[PDB]
């Protein structure tokens, strides 16, 4: 099948992604980083953030596979000493497809821009005081003072979300998560507090109140948008697609990365 | 239809529903508190959680109405000034009903004990130290040592859940939250922390490391188990449902109750 | 001087207690455990605990050592494998002695109970729901609706406090440090949800509001009191005094508990 | 006596600042806002904020009074209707001075700053990852990745301090509180979690790992910083004086803003 391999770019990593190709060569596969089938991404997390932003027009043709070269890759499946044992298995094919839920960023001013997170999309404060009306399925809810905001798919939820104490949440569930960046709360300020869980076709609007200038992160990416009229959440239709070799379930990959392994 | 109501008791309820019971005799409508379809809740939330109780063996037959007294309610969604109109709009019918998810407890001894939950399931210690080995779906997760745990419905959500930290769901999302109450974390004890969101289909069970007396409490009954070997949590398969007359959304009943009304 | 040893009980811990006594034997060292001047602990911090309750009138000519026979031991300066390195060095003296603040708890009824404590004093309620009135210096400062509350003293603010969200703090600071626990906040009912510290001379007094029966903890101690009308906390006139022979400062001593070690 | 009085700005903070002004003018005080023994500050908690550090040379030879124009004002003791019983007891004098602790942050390059903070200071990092090893009275405690973190003396432990989950301390209590700002917590990287407290003459220095630019806040004031070796917090030995006229006291004064007035 048609593959591309994306390396961190250190020594370890561009070997390994050497010898795979080389591997591969011994199979009916070709080698394209144009139109993959498969993409392989040999590094951290942020390598397969990078790796799923690189593809993210074609995400409905790419299944997604992840080696971790360092102690970390919550997206990575395999250790750098199975990469012989993964060529083969997909050369072989008869892997398993899985899906994860994506969200859909859409930025409006006064022109109209989307982005797709697989982590999560966070909207701060141009240097002045971050405070935004939140406005769920058109109904105000709350008007948030304080640093900031983070929406999180599910696979986002044991990244910064976690760290601001959203909840994380299985995959399969078709949902996004808000938490709160240290939310001012006095007898004249209120927010929930909570992390919020939303289901698909719920839409979360950012409006502001006085500054319209902020900076919008999406995964890696951190942008300073100007004349922000609405900043606008909600479950995408698109799904990231990865290639299932074994079992590797996400309560264990939980337990692995933050318990014990 | 066939009806019922409970009252709380007070002076208030209990002649808000003889006036309703007077009201409803000028329809076709016949009081039975044996197999009613409609049952009427007037009173708190601790009202509504005992009608639910009261019947929760034919849930599938019921479609539940709260009406607050006091000021609160998350379940109630009619003042008592409203109590007439609601009488002609329920004689009427032509009402449509929403479902929301439920919990299934199962408690194992050395025979089988379950309960069905509309808020939450929490488990403490029979006064000594509180230990689970916490295992999700056959896959050992965590030893649990603090004060207990406690898994929440999507409407337990802004509940007992919300204040343990807790995460706000949809009631859309066929889901169950698991909580922790004052975890222990040091060097060589380690939770996970996060509140922990599961879908249906997922078992969540809790299994003794020492002592096999715990404190069960499902919404507000609480009873203490001995010779336990297992605590099993999953989504229920039965749902509860609602008569609705008009538009309450989830999130402004949650803006209500905790933002300003 | 006069000295004695406590055992956790097990092999481990009653061997090194006989060895150490057959060591003390080489010494001007008399085992005396009704006046001792010197209180060895050998085993965990609930074996260092109850040795404090059993001296704890005569906390101003003792000091206390913590010998952890476990991997833990907050209280704990010694291995034990230094165990004759500590008894020569006591034998020799010239130790250095240093002092933590405590924790004096009020129970008045309608007759008056006073206990000390050397991690935190809390209080729940004796079945029903908890619902206190926090009165500070006389002003009345909140109505706390919960599961219960936690008043920690400095070196107590490793241990329950922490799991409570408590702040650490130095034990030079003498404070105490009031934590809730799952305290309910809607829009009719506001606690301040932030910890608490209180100086010196400070008075931090629960009254009841409707049930007068609680479940109060000192320590590792819980009793039920019946018929309460206050529950008083104040940072304790008295100290507990520690023989250090080596520097092993607060801050590394949290740092090894709880980063690594 | 010397005093001078800043204003916010607007109409209603400009006309009460010209009736004191006019009121003053009826006893022995004069205007002067070089050397001013007194000095009012009309406007909120940020007129407070810009009123100290105008005169952070004089710190010794000053008594502030706040004066509140909007619902807020922690720093405020006066409402505007009191104005001109204000001015009366001030020229009569024979108030009382109240005294606060300051946190002094020194920033060392590769050259020195010394900044004062009458809420808190924090540092975050120049738009890459904050990374920096946190030492304690020369002691290596921890790494800490995340946003960044907040030092609050006890007066700010009610402002930022507090969004982050600090404890709220009386400020007579000589301490600084050291909160985390969304951590990184992992199998690879383990923070403390827990807000610290520091008593007076402790030092806690920040040190980079590999970016040396940082974003460091001083109250409102936010500088970048570059090529920096360290930041160092200390418990300043310089005290901000209130003048205070009538008891309001401090726990009060949390229970008027946070939970009810
Ligand atoms: N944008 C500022 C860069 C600083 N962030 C950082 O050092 N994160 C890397 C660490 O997080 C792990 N990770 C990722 C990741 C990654 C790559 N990362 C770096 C890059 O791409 O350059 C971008 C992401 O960073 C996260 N992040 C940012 N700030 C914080 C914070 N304060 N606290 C916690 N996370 C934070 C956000 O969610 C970004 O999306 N996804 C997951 C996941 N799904 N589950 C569990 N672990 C995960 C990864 O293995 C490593 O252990
Ligand atoms: N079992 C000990 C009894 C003490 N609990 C108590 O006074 N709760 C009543 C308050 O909570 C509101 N509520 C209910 C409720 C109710 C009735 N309640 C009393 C009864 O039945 O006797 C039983 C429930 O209590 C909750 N609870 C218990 N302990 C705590 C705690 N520490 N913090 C927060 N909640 C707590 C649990 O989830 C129980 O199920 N459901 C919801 C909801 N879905 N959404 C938003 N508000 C809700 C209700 O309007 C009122 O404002
Ligand atoms: N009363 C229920 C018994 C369950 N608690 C329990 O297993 N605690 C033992 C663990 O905590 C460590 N510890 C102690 C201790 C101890 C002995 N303990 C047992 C006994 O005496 O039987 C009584 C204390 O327990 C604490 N506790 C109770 N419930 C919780 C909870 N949910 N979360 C966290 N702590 C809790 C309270 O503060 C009691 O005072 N002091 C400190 C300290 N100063 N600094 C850091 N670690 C410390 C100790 O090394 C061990 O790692
Ligand atoms: N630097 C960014 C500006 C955004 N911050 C903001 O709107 N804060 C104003 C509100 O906080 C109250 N306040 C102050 C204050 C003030 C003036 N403020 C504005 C200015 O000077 O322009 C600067 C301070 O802001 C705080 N701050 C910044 N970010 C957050 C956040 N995310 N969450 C909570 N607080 C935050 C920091 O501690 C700064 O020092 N001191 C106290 C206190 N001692 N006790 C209780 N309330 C207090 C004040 O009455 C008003 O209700």
């Amino acid at each position: 099948m048609k593959y591309m391999i994306t390396s961190k770019g250190d020594e370890k990593s561009d070997l390994l992604r050497l010898n795979m190709i080389a591997g591969f060569g011994e199979y009916d596969m070709e080698y394209d980083d144009v139109e993959p089938e498969i993409v392989i991404s040999i590094g951290g997390d942020g390598t397969f953030l990078s790796a799923f932003h690189q593809y993210e027009e074609r995400l409905d043709e790419i299944a997604f596979i992840g080696i971790h070269t360092g102690h970390l890759g919550f997206y990575a499946d395999w250790r750098p000493a199975e990469a012989d044992k993964l060529v083969k298995l997909l050369a072989k094919g008869e892997y398993q497809k899985v899906s994860y839920p994506l969200l859909k960023t859409t930025v409006k001013y006064g022109k109209e821009a989307t982005y797709l997170a697989l982590n999560e999309s966070t909207v701060k404060s141009s240097g002045g005081p971050f405070v935004v009306d939140v406005v769920i399925n058109d109904i105000h809810f709350e008007r948030f003072r304080g640093d900031g905001l983070c929406m999180s798919t599910p696979s986002g939820t044991t990244a910064y979300n976690k760290s601001l104490g959203g909840a994380l949440m299985h995959p399969s569930i078709e949902a996004m998560q808000l938490t709160e960046m240290a939310s001012i709360n006095n007898r004249v300020y209120r927010t929930i507090g909570s992390p919020l869980v939303f289901p698909k076709h719920h839409v979360v609007s950012l409006q502001p109140v006085n500054d319209k200038d902020f900076q919008i992160s999406v995964d890696h990416l951190s942008i300073l948008h100007r004349d922000v009229q609405e900043i606008r959440y909600e479950v995408s239709a698109k799904k990231i697609h990865f290639a299932r070799f074994r079992s590797f379930p996400f309560w264990r990959r939980v337990h692995d990365s933050f318990i014990e392994d």
